């Protein structure tokens, strides 16, 4: 069925001139932007966003690196959005990425397993949570 | 359990002034104001918010009227906030809110059925919706 | 003229409860309320929404304390709303404000001259600047 | 200097997916993307901006046609932006961009003179309204 997903284009992209490049990829692949926006996390608004990850080691890490800067998310909507986002950017490790799914977008412009360029929700119950995270149904146009 | 509800003070009341009286009795009734904003529905948007009515007879006429003028979100927060709310704004109709619920605030800034000065979410699930129509995760505060 | 100008009701006045009864007595004198939200400062944004004051004495307790919890903001429109809000507010002193304008809002829940309630601003200049800081054109409603 | 300017990109070009194309464009060109977001139009809204043509004989042609569908707006900082973001757009009659500008956004993505992709402030009085007719200086980040 035709589903949203949330991405967020991550610090490392930004400074890199990526986004535009990023956001064509996902125009290219069939899908509609429904909502976009640039803004910057606080700590704390980026630890609730990620609030699932709070007792992994990687937590305090991905916290600051997603607060260090101003990153763009938008809403994507497509048939199996979710799962063919999730695909599309591919393996965590940016250089994994570039090793067995080379036309990814982390393969493409991730840098390592931190800086890997962008964020995409996992799941339908993540995709959820994330989309109202950041933005509020008048944003959705 | 502590909870989070949406109100939306509707364009009567906003005419009558009633704005700061309204947001002061959910303030002495003890919820925490968790998001607060003041806009506009187009009619679209507020046929979105309303969808779950979209076959009912007053449908259209709701729908208008709550585009027809800006309105004032909050999201309150607190101990069984989404029945207590219901409460303390009263019966839909705000004749019969003066008869059966004299201290509500339709009975004490509502004219009629239309004219009920204030809306608040009826459930769990619609607050839920609600909240997330109007307010991002990142106007929480 | 008729005039815009903006406040900000400080983290003291939301802690205790004025929110309120401070947007009612905007409303009783006769203010048409434009825009309005709460929202947190980041030490950032204060510090560059108070930049006129980067080389006064007070100026890191005021970007700390106006970014110590959540503020509302709110556009005030009406015939020479600059300075009639100022007057309304009162000296920036709440206890001089007690003193020689005893009805004023800084008198009634102001602290002291750190915890003075609200924000007004100061000039036809800085009202300009400080609204569009704030709310956008689109926020106006 | 270092200037800021606002573009908006129109509907025809969200329409045929330049928006990725269009953004890189302005980030190979050399800007920093300091706001960015989706958005649309009310009638109203879009009156407002375009003020300063009220007058004009195709007012309520462009207000229809940029209030017809979501838009994206961006603040673009560089030096000498507001110039050179001016000649980056090139003519406003696309089909006249093709024939003088070939390399304009306008030749590129435009249609004709009313689908003519972007529109981008012309002068440093216009930015300075347009800028913050849409991003309010918590959205430039």
């Amino acid at each position: 069925a035709v589903e949203r997903t949330l991405i967020i284009v991550k610090p490392d992209a930004m400074e890199k001139g990526a986004l535009g490049k990023i956001l064509d990829r996902f125009i290219q692949e069939g899908f509609q932007i429904k909502a976009l926006k640039m803004f910057r996390f606080t700590p704390e608004k980026a630890g609730e966003f990620y609030y699932v990850h709070r007792e992994r080691p990687f937590f305090q890490e991905l916290v600051e690196f997603m607060s260090s800067g101003p990153v763009v998310a938008a809403v994507l909507e497509g048939e199996d959005a979710i799962k063919r986002v999730r695909e599309i950017i591919g393996p965590t490790d940016s250089e994994e990425a570039r090793k067995v799914a080379p036309n990814s977008i982390r393969a493409q412009f991730g840098t390592d397993k931190g800086k890997n360029a962008i964020h995409a929700s996992d799941s339908p119950e993540s995709a959820q949570y994330e989309i109202c995270f950041i933005f509020s149904g008048l944003e959705i146009v």
